[PDB]
């Protein structure tokens, strides 16, 4: 396959579904990408990496996906932010044995491509919400200045030009001058993905979904979008239906861990009594193996009971439900009916 | 199939090989009985069961089997040995939420009627260890009383007694004379299984040994001796060479969720850091899917994290380490090369 192909398939009003083709596989679009532990691709947490084990020995052990055992593609985060500052990059100390570490677009990538990722995210800075325009400015701009230094990294690494992507993130808070601004630089530079940053952070759905509006059409219409961070599945299929092809959140995982199930019919907390009783799966329409197998009662029970087993199951009934939303996504846009579907989705979810 | 049959295929010293018939399945002996949460049978807890959901609630809904969605053997503790006391049994309060609780000979099997389990255990007096001959002879007295009051609750209910089986349980402390008293109260009385009990309780493997050498002789030979309670690997080996047929154990579930792993070589803690760099698997002969997968040093890394999915791999690990344990004491008895085996085992383990 080659590194890197995007391809679409069909379109309705601004949402788009096809496909990326890369050398260990190919990656349907819209994408829901899980954390590292029906996906086509996962993130893996370059800041979390970088202090355990650390991407020295990550690479050592013979890079990330022999190490996590997954051969299929893999995106890393710039790790930043997560993330002692300046215009040449950030330092912190580890809070697990104090270590001293740096990080930077040139070693951000750097770590990257130790830790063998496929698609790699340039190194950019955390734009706070709300911003002044002042401040909005002047933090998309070092952005942009730190897009270029990751595009040269990458490009000086022979091994990462060749067979893995490059990403872009757009910067500009909620401002429209800026996010254009940002946009022609990144398009200026040249990226094989464009990112969408800044969006997940407390600004509440409307606000988000007025920024993609105008944010979404300045990114080159030929190149996936990805929206960072988001999210609940009906800020999904809204940000599907504004352009977006990529997506990533630790809901499912977090929500699983904390008794929280994803339905068709809206989110429900399965340790609540009313679901002592009730026979009935997770959801009727998940064809996932949790819901096969077992009722509602029994998860309760399971969690209600501390059991490890039900915080397994309730993740991964939550991590194929959002996978199945992708998949019922990229056949609607495919079929022409996603502007019903979502209008059906809703109906139901709310 | 029948209601319950024992046969004996292959014998080797004091060890058997065979098989128990039920109606729900064939168990093959010796055989390990995890948790509910290759196994032939598994094991429902009682005292936990009734205090939440309750029995009458599990029964609702539809008995254990299809509660937890097994559908093969279930064995049942009496509830008591978890657990205001008289001969007529105990009383207790619920610390869940105050609820009443009384457990009795006949409200024991009730309940694990209730539950629907194929293998119902008399309920019993625990004897504490150690004990004196005096509290030892009248624990054991009570209980002979209340094992033919079990006998009897469990033969007036039809269903029961028609579908299901009743073990009888030795008690004596360790002294000789109290351990053939308990032996012929019970064959007077009469089981299906006859378990040892009394025999997990701190003394140490030697003590244990020494009381299973004149305690399983005492028992029915054409009966099924279940040693409750036992145990790590060596405690299993030597068990069987010492005559019983059946085991269970919280030790592999347990040591599971506390970084612990059972190996060929030893039980290994695997949040050491010898184990940050370990490319091998979990053990390097065993069959099981997180040995066929993953590698010790990223199961040490999930736990490290913290991440849910290591506890997984570690209990799945485990509960598959034990049944390949059984799976290899009952190849060897049977192709007498058990004494061999358990050697062999021993300098390995050891
Ligand atoms: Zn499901
Ligand atoms: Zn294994």
């Amino acid at each position: 396959r080659p590194r890197f192909s995007f391809s679409i398939a069909a379109r309705e009003g601004k949402a788009r579904t096809g496909t990326i083709e890369m050398k260990r596989g190919v990656i349907r679009t819209p994408a829901f990408m899980p954390v590292g532990t029906g996906a086509d691709i996962i993130l893996g947490n370059t800041y979390h990496l970088m202090l355990r084990p650390g991407a020295e020995r990550i690479a050592k052990l013979g890079g990330l996906h022999s190490f996590m055992g997954w051969d299929r593609p893999i995106l890393t985060d710039s790790g930043g932010y997560q993330v002692k500052q300046s215009e040449e990059g950030v330092t912190f100390k580890s809070h697990l044995d104090g270590s001293r570490h740096m990080l930077s677009p040139e070693r951000s990538i750097e770590i990257q491509h130790l830790l063998g990722s496929d698609i790699v995210m340039a190194f950019d800075e955390c734009t706070p919400y709300p911003a002044t325009p002042s401040r909005a400015a002047s933090s998309m701009e070092r952005s942009m200045r730190w897009a270029k230094r990751s595009r040269d990294a990458f490009d000086s690494r022979k091994e990462q030009a060749e067979n893995a992507a490059l990403f872009g993130i757009q910067q500009g808070s909620v401002f429209e001058n800026l996010r254009q601004q940002s946009a022609d630089a990144l398009a200026e530079i040249g990226f094989d993905g464009y990112a969408v940053g800044g969006l997940a952070v407390g600004e509440g759905q409307d606000e988000m979904f007025r920024v993609l509006d105008f944010s979404v059409p300045m990114l080159p219409d030929d190149k996936p979008h990805y929206l960072m961070g988001v999210g609940k599945p009906d800020d999904i299929v809204g940000a599907v239906e504004r352009g977006i092809d990529m997506f990533d959140c630790v809901l499912p995982t977090r929500s699983g861990r904390n008794g929280q199930a994803f339905t068709w019919d809206g989110p429900i907390n399965i340790r609540n009594a009313r679901f002592s009783e009730d026979l009935k799966p997770l959801d009727s329409e998940c064809h996932c193996a949790v819901c096969q197998k077992w009722s509602r009662a029994y998860i309760h029970h399971l969690i209600r009971a501390g059991e490890i087993l039900g915080a397994m199951l309730m993740t991964e009934h939550n991590i194929a439900f959002y996978q199945q939303l992708m998949q019922k996504i990229r056949d609607s846009i495919s079929e022409g009916r996603f502007s019903q579907f979502a209008q059906d989705f809703r109906a139901r979810y709310f």
